[PDB]
């Protein structure tokens, strides 16, 4: 029913095989856009800068929506724990991010996760 055309600049020639290469190039451009979206996901999913001070990891939150948290290792008897402490001013955002990282950590290492909601999850 309908048609679009591009009139090429004077003197420019074009074969169907050149057009096929242009379609491939277009898909390469879409891949690059896809990478930008992925990078945007990465930055939003971990909006913290990490520093270590006195064997405690401090995450400092980007912008007003994230304050931060503190991660440390605790031993008691022959037991070992990873602790994630949220400070008094911790945001809605910080709580969610801490929950996300804690669950990933538990899936990765195994053990028994005690979430600040009072829920316990066992891996193993």
């Amino acid at each position: 029913a309908m048609n679009t055309d591009l009139k090429l600049p004077a003197g420019k020639t074009m074969t169907i095989e050149d057009v096929k290469q242009l379609l491939e190039r277009y898909q390469m451009a879409l891949k690059k856009t896809g990478e930008q979206l992925g990078w945007a996901y990465e930055q939003a999913a971990f909006p913290y800068t990490v520093r270590i001070h006195e064997s405690v990891l401090y995450l400092q939150g980007d912008g007003r929506l994230y304050k931060g948290m503190a991660i440390s290792v605790r031993t008691a008897g022959e037991e070992t724990f990873i602790d994630i402490a949220l400070p008094p001013g911790a945001t809605h955002g910080d709580k969610g991010k801490a929950n996300e990282f804690s669950k990933w950590l538990a899936k990765t290492l195994g053990g028994e996760l005690h979430l600040f909601s009072g829920r316990t999850m066992v891996f193993g």
